[PDB]
Parts: structure tokens; sequence; C-alpha cells
């Protein structure tokens, strides 16, 4: 955690400073969290750590209080190996973090992208790793999923490889929604498809056809801007002008290029949309069976890694969590005000100054063939 | 060549047998070619072959007789090379075969697909491979096969990557119509995105936005689909339903896998539609500076081939011509009445009984969320 | 003159170059022959018809049992004169393709399927209504259904035939209809040719309007069915519509003559395998079967009683390119393939043809071509 290295080596007084600067908070908001919760994480190897968003008390509207609980992790057992024990070792690792985020008193649990599998789109190959695909609704991990949802009165949304079966057995990347009741309340598809390096998603899945749906729960209205959507601001966007008062980011990215953007675009979107933001990031290096390239000069290799975790929550107020680790299990617990994002959207002016008639007439012609850009030159 | 392969095993009874239910005739329709378009062809080592498709007489409408040329050509010097270089030196080869369709009566010649460059999608390199992305409309290539379309009075049809530099300089896989004046007529975008094996073309550009135009020339009314829209019964169609008479198919394709439906698709498309058509496919085989894989199990390596030439044209009436070398640059001359197509369907009445309608609203119910497929299942 | 075209070719070209030329006609380089029972190939040779048997497989999967179907393509001709008691001729068909499904059966079949209008000649090309029309019969109270299902459930297989129907409740109008007979010997459903032909001797629209019926796909214990009836071979669109509906074989039940019809058997059934990543059966009919009375064609021509000759061919068209040989030209025969139903995912997958097929944008664009203000997306010279 950069937090921890901060704190370890700066003096009390500049390091309030900093951590002004960086985060949006002088010192961390530190929520206590059950010692049950901190017993089932010390014993299964995974970090657990709580933090407190407020917000102003209102007149006409009581705290809407929330927790919701963001779970990054690693696979489980090595790549070659009967890809059903591969998705139940993951899942039992997950179902006794989600008891965690349970026993912390999460409202809402949510996962990091494609959890249920290794992150096989490296390799190119469509054998067997395709068979991870699963129905949105009716696949094995919903209906498991669907069980803890109810049995712990708490929203889950998971992100995994659907297959349609209806629309031809095409395969999508999906966040699907379960109710706190155990009852499926919907799906969304990843927006915006990344062909980078590594991420051939292009070669297993088309860009998404459900739109920007914002989720009604109990608990709060709830979006699901998948992975690579993280770098298109007008996906962030939409979400908002749908009503999002928090918007998950699950995610799988490495490297060197990639970790400086993981602090700026989740964060941005929550400042510039007035509303809760939670990037979620994959952990751990992963090997595979067969030798692949990356489209870089590089030599043929096996392992594709390491993913950098550090999932952090970022308030519509500018201010955020620090990160889980880099490299180890994490389970982050944030209580939250939802009521922070009509106060934010009130002082601030965002949503009042955004000018979307200008800007949707601009997309529009910009969008057609015989465009010519506002260019101004020397007479 | 497989037709010659046959005419050198076969008997002539039983050969005119075969000939017929393979092509569509019992005997090649044989065109004579000018004795100095085969000096050149000849030369310059590369081969030139004369095909004739005729229409019955007509009372109210003369005979528009037409001549197309379809190039198929390799790349000329090594991948590790200045790309100017590499686009020039392809430029001066199939500048000769273009002067070769001029001296043989050409009205129309078409290239293959990206004919300017190596086909180095199977890298995944950025570098420098985008670099041979240039203007539709002003780029060098464009500039110079002008020149050649207005001094020889020929319309000509060529696929290369496009940057758009109106639209944020994204690349495209673009066809470009040249008329036979020197004037640019209009381009037509890739409508359908490989992602297979090799062919990481969703790497580099994604799906087409200039919906299927045709191009109302002197020499009749003439389409392009491209590369893989190929495998899409309903891209053939759509071209059709706007009127197109001849429909280009520049490819690139190689393998054991892909050359069976070679001579399948682009037959069927023209049977369907009542059109002509005229796939065009790369030859020989290319290596790259550095080592790719390929999405199966194997090793990795720099030799992407054999593309597998055989380019031939497909008639309105189910017959065909015999394709061109596997491995042998060559141009295909071809010599048509555009008034089959009418007569055509006059006769068999496919588009009498489309019942565009009925699949119209059946694709719609087919593309929505919450569609249930017509399944009848025991009671 | 020419019997088997695979035949033919292995009769003239050095082993070596026949794997070549197989390679590119067919999609493998030697035929993937499967072995039948012998007391299967004893009814077929004591009754004088081809039985011949394929095998086309898939790779093994972690999450799924292999799905191994048998499919009989049954190709026959007419038996007893046109000019004789229409159930006579009926009857004569009847008990021939009875002991051909008997035959079907000892093979290890599971679904079998009949050429169109199997239970007639295909007497289309007269125009004449009587007594023609006689040979229509109810969808599921007709003779030819009945004594169908008895086979059905003792042999415990799903039988697909194409016949004329007479709807009863709507006006007795006369239809094109292929008919599903559960292996449980109830009748599931039935199908109507959507694509109906008025071209030279197949004056089909003489005699029956469009189908009504969609595109439906038949859910059975051996696979996701459909029919795709006759010219509607010719519909890529017909094709397309089965595969969206979620098709794993489309059978292609047909009769067709002549020169310039046979070169597109090879290419059109082939086609929609591969563009909608399914089985596809083509059967058609065999023999020349001539009429009491004169008819003309619709080309300058002398009239003339011959109606001929139906080309059979029959064959079975796998979604990964590769397909089977043809059934003979002018013998009756029986086409028993053995296939697993999973290739289908696994070309899906593979290949990506429903992925990238853009449906939304089709519809649209097939809507905007069907109005009647409808311009042409046509670009001219400035």
């Amino acid at each position: 955690n950069l937090n921890d290295c901060l704190e370890k080596h700066l003096p009390p007084d500049e390091l309030k400073e900093v951590k002004r600067i960086l985060y949006g908070v002088e010192e961390d908001q530190t929520l206590e969290l059950p010692t049950s919760a901190k017993d089932i994480a010390e014993q299964n190897g995974f970090d657990i750590k709580g933090y407190r968003f407020t917000a102003r008390e209102e007149q006409t509207r009581k705290r809407r209080i929330v927790r919701v609980g963001a779970i990054q992790n690693s696979i489980v057992i090595p790549t070659t190996a009967p890809i059903e024990k591969q998705r139940e070792a993951i899942w039992n690792k997950v179902k006794t973090m989600i008891k965690a985020a349970a026993e912390a008193g999460c409202n809402i649990v949510c996962t990091q992208e494609a959890w249920t599998m290794p992150f096989a789109f490296c390799t190119r190959e469509k054998f067997p790793w395709c068979e991870f695909a699963e129905e949105a609704e009716n696949g094995p991990t919903t209906k498991m999923l669907a069980e803890l949802a109810k049995a712990y009165n708490m929203v889950i949304i998971h992100s995994i490889l659907e297959r349609d079966m209806e629309h031809g057995e095409t395969i999508w990347n999906t966040a699907v929604v379960i109710s706190n009741s155990g009852r499926y309340l919907g799906k969304h598809r990843k927006n915006h498809i990344p062909r980078v390096g590594d991420f051939n998603e292009s070669t297993y899945y088309m860009e998404g056809n459900t739109g920007h749906p914002v989720f009604e729960t109990e608990f709060g209205k709830l979006a699901v801007n998948i992975c690579y959507g993280r770098h298109h601001p007008q996906n962030w966007m939409m979400f908002g002008l749908n009503g999002a008062e928090i918007v998950f980011n699950p995610s799988a990215t490495i490297g060197r290029l990639s970790e400086p953007l993981w602090s700026i675009e989740a964060r941005n979107a929550a400042i510039a949309n007035s509303y809760f933001t939670v990037p979620i990031n994959r952990v751990g290096t992963e090997q595979f069976p067969n030798e692949y390239t990356s489209g870089d000069g590089n030599k043929a290799h096996k392992e594709f890694g390491p993913f950098y975790g550090s999932s952090y929550v970022a308030a519509p107020d500018g201010s955020r969590t620090p990160s889980l680790s880099r490299d180890k299990d994490g389970l982050l617990v944030v209580e939250l005000d939802l009521n922070l994002c009509r106060q934010v959207k009130d002082f601030w002016g965002f949503r009042m100054t955004q000018r979307v008639p200008l800007y949707a007439e601009s997309f529009k012609k910009a969008s057609e063939h015989g465009f010519k850009p506002q260019i101004i030159k020397e007479t």
C-alpha cells in the first residue's frame, strides 16, 4: 500500500498536507469493524479495511447510510486443471470473503471483472476458456450467489463471462445484479471493448447493447462501469445522467503504463458526476499452459501479470479511500451516506452547468461522415 | 490451379460433366487477349487469363458489355525495410499489372485487401504497421492511382488501411472507388471485423459505419464486400437490395480451414442476389521481424502464410470462372454482359420471393433483449 | 451419364492429388467412413437401394458430454406409373420407404427425413388440379402421418416428412408442409414452405401460397431441428432465421431437375451450414417421372410428358465447412451420418459469425428497403 509507505516516511504535520492533496482528507476516516469479521479475514489470509464517508444533516431527508464491500482476489489453483475445479476453488474463497462482508455489516458486495476465471484473454485461445461462460440468470454462479444474497440480506454485484443461449450462444462480458431478496435484478454488458496488448477481449466478445442501466435497490441507485469503460468519461457521464449514486468499476489491469491511471480515472468520474465510484482490480500473477505474445517486439511467455489490486472508493466531494494491497487478497468495507451526492451537486453545480443539449448536438455532428472539425487557421 | 489438375486427369467426356457440376459450364468460355497484354504479363512474371460471360439479346436494351480486371499479388521486398520502400515496390509491380489490364481492354480494375502492405495484423504490433494507414482521398496511393484511372479511362477499386484525420485519427479498413475520369467517387468501410486466429483485425479497427453503398459508374453499379464480410449472407444481400450488379470481394485468407469455403461463399452470393461476384485473394507467404502466436496451442513463429490466391468471378446464373493460381501473381480479365442480372432475376424469381418485410420483422425481434426463439417442445 | 462424383474422382486421381482435391471440394482429405451393421446393408442390397455411412466429430468438452446423434436421409423415386389410382401410387411409395426406414433403424438412426412431397409424383409441372390435389392430406390426421407415427414409436426415432397438406379448418386450402413426429410417436407440429417457386416446370405457386408458420425449430431429445423446404434453399435469410432460432440441424427436403439447377446443389445448403454454424441436410428426389397428358415448361419448346430427371445427390454439410460425399444421382438411397451436435457451439466460438452478425443493423436496413419510398444507397459521380 502507498498510504502505509507515506505514513512511514513523513512527519505527521507534512503527512497531513500530502494526504489532503492526494486523497481528500487530512487523516483517514477509519471505520471500526466487528472482531468476528477481522477473524475470518485473518484465518483465511486476506486484508480487511473499513473507511467512512459522511454527509451534512438534512431537514427533509434522513441519513441514507449504506455499507459496500469491494472484493479483490486472485485465482486459486493452477490454470492447467479442470475448469470446474478452478471455478469452485475461487467460489469457496470468495464465499468466506462474502461471509466476512456480511458480518462487517455490508449491504452491497461487488466483485472484480470476470472473477470466476483466470484472465485467459491474453492467450487468445477459445478452448477450453470459453467453457467458463455461463448463463447470466441461470448459470451456477448466479444461483449460488443468490442463496448468499437472500441469507445475508445483501445486494450482490458480480462480473462474469456470459453465454447468451437465446442469441446464438454469443459470449459477453456482463455484470449481474442480484437483489437482497435473492431475486435476479438484471444485467449490464460491457460498453467499451479493449484490444490493447494482452487484453485481446475484442477476440472474445463485441460491444454491449444494454445501454447504461442503473439499478434501483433498497440500498441506493447502483451502476456498473465495466473494466475498459474506465477510460471513457462519456460512459461514466451517462450512468450519472441516469441517476446513479454508486458506480462500481470491476476491472483487471496489469502493467507499468496502466497503473498511473488507476488513481486518476475512477477518481475523476466521481468528481465530475457527483456520485460514488468503486474501482476494483484483480490481484496476483497468472501463468498459462501455452506460450503467447503481447503485440510488442518481445519473446513468447506464459506468465500474465502481475495484477496490481489497489481497489479503492472515491467520493463525490473529491475525497477518496486509501487503496487495498497491490498483491494480497482483500475486502474493502466502506460506510457512506448517499445524501452526499445531492449536497455536492447543489454546491458545485456541475449538473446545473453541463449544457447537455449543446454537447448532444456537437457529438452528433462529430459522428457524421462529412464532419469538418472546428478549426481556426491563420488567414 | 484446380482446373488444370482436373483437365490433366479426366477423359474429355467426364471432364465435361464434372466441370458442369463444379463450375456452371461444360467447357471454359475462354476470352482471347491482346498479344501485348500477354507480353507485359510474361516479362513481369504474372499470370493473365481471360474468360467470358454472356447474356440473352434484349429488344429494349443494348448489350451492356463490361471488362473487369482482378489483381491478385504478393508483397515484394522483406517486411523488415522502410515502409515507404515496401509500398513503392508493391506500387511499381501493380502499376504494370494495371497497364496490362488496360491493354487487355478492362474498364474496371480491383485489388485484394490492404494491397499496399504486408498483412501485419497477425503480429498485433502497432509500430510501425499503423504508419501504412493513409488518407482515403488525399493519400499518396489514391493520388497515384487516380492518374492511372484518368490515363487508362478505367474505374479503379482499391482496398487500403484508412486513417481518418477528421475523426480522431482513427484507423479503418476501407475500399476506395476512383472514377474513370480520375475523380474520387467515395469509400466503403469494412462491415464485419474478424477476430479469428492470426486475423486480429479487431485490434486495429472497428466495424464500418458507411452502410452498404453501391457505386453508379458508367461501367455498372459496383459494390465492395470487404474480406470477412464474405461470411455474412446478409451483407451480400444488402448490397443486392441496393441494386448492385458486380460486388467485389477483396480478401486475404490463409489456411487449411478457410480454403474449402473460398469456392462456396462468393459463389452463393452471386446466385442468391443475382449479380456478379469478384472474390480476390492475396498470394504468397510473408514473414515478420518478431515472434507471434496464433491463439492455438502452438509455438511462436515468424512466417504468416501461405495466402492461397485463387481469385475467380461468379456469375448470377450460377456459373463461374476457373480460379487463378494459388501461389503465383495474376491478373484475371473477364468480359461480361451486365444484362444477365435482370434476366436471371426475372427467370429464377429470387427477388420476387424474398419476403423482405417478414425478415426485417423477424430480425428485429431476434435482436431485442427479451427475445424468445420460436421453439416447439414436446408437450 | 455420371452416377457419383466422389466415385468418379477416386477412379482417376492419384492418392496424393485426390487428398488435395477432396480437401478443397469437401472439407476433409479423406472420407470419414462410418461402418454400418450388416443387417442394414442386407435390407439395402435386397431392396436395391444404396446405403452409406459417414461420421462427423467434435472436440471433447469439460462441461458437456458428447451429444452424438444419427440422422438418416431418404432419397427415393416414385414406383408405379402416374396413371394409376392415387391411393395405389402412395401405397407403393409407402411400402418402399417403410423398408428404407427399417434399414435406418437397424443402422441406429435417431432422426429420419424424407425428400419434398415424398408421397406423390411431382405433378406440379402439369398444372392440373385433378386428380393431383387429392394427394393432399391432413397434416396431423392424414393416413401418412398415422402410419409413420407407428414407425416412430416402434423404432424410437424422430421422423420428419414433407407432404401436400389440406387444411380442413382454413377453407380446405392446400399447403406444402413438413411434419415432425416425435420418437414417442406423438405429433410435434408442422412447418409450411416459406418461399414458393414459379419457375419453369415448378408451378408451385399454382397450388399453394407462401407459408404463415414463421421459422419454427423443433426441440427433440436428439437436437433442435428445423426444416427449410425446397425453394427456400435459395434464400440465405431463410436459412439465417432458423439459425437465429437456435437450430442445430436444418433439413432441406427438395425436388429439383435439371442443367441450370444442379451446379447450385453443392453450393447453397453448404453455405447455409457455414454461415449459420449448424448442420445442413439437403435431400433430393431421384428418377424421371412421366405424366398422362402433355405440358409445356415456359421455354419455347414442344409439349412433352417426361418430367426429369431428378438428380438425387443428397448430402450432409457440417458447420465447420466440411461435408459428406453425395448419394447417387439416379439410384434410391439412404444416407446415415453420425454427428456430435457439440460442433455447432465450438465453431460459433472459434469463427465468431454470430458474434459479428450485426442483426440490429440489418433489421433496420431491411426495413427501409421494404418501404415504398425507398431510395437505394447509391453514390454517383459529382
